[PDB]
């Protein structure tokens, strides 16, 4: 229950919310929906504050396993890419589990997502 209020959150930027949550005992790595985590939402349009949260404490930052993608190419077909930035600023590699050159190469054709090519 509550679902929608705990995703609900990194979806306005309720950083208040998730906060609470993560506040009991490192908790981000739990299937989100039934098969994404709390950083696609977060990434995807988490005011870019809530992906840097969640994502200091554990690590989905490669955790995404049957995902086959990482959630830095979340934030690229975002247009956001304000957090792809502050993101290998922890590491995040640049392609450590895309299909291949896609990352930006194959992603887009702004300046901004090949910042990350960078």
């Amino acid at each position: 229950m509550c679902d929608k209020e705990f995703m609900w959150a990194l979806k306005n930027g309720d950083l208040d919310e998730v906060k609470d949550y993560v506040a009991k005992g490192e908790d981000v790595n739990r299937t989100l929906e039934g098969g994404r985590k709390p950083l696609h939402y977060a990434a995807d349009c988490g005011q870019l504050e809530i992906l840097e949260f969640l994502l200091l404490k554990g690590a989905d930052i490669n955790a995404p396993d049957k995902h086959h993608i990482t959630p830095l190419l979340s934030a690229v077909y975002e247009g956001h890419v304000s957090c792809v930035k502050l993101l290998l600023s922890k590491g995040a590699d640049k392609t450590v589990k895309g299909p291949d050159g896609l990352t930006a190469l194959e992603a887009t054709d702004n300046q901004a997502i090949k910042a990350l090519l960078q």
